[PDB]
């Protein structure tokens, strides 16, 4: 296995990882909540996505 | 401190978290592959969103 494989299913495994929590997390809030926070979430995403343009 | 402010500060240290670990991570990559990455991460977020509208 290369590094270049490696580092790929490392990171696979990671955000898996990260978004299984993730709505596990959410699930605990009542439907008002859970909506607040996932319009908040997705405007970050918009955010981060806007910034990694402006590095590449 | 009430049960719903201690959930609040809870998720939000966890939102914080999961953005300091996931952008360490990212900066591990070449730009090539942060590229990638940032546009799948992207389209994903997108489709979580858009579940949640349907949810609610």
């Amino acid at each position: 296995m290369t590094k270049q494989e490696k580092t790929a299913l490392n990171m696979a495994r990671f955000i898996r990882s990260q978004t299984l929590t993730l709505l596990e997390k959410l699930n605990e809030l009542d439907p008002d909540e859970q909506a607040d926070i996932c319009e908040s979430l997705h405007d970050h995403a918009d955010e981060l996505y806007r910034s990694c343009l402006a590095r590449f």
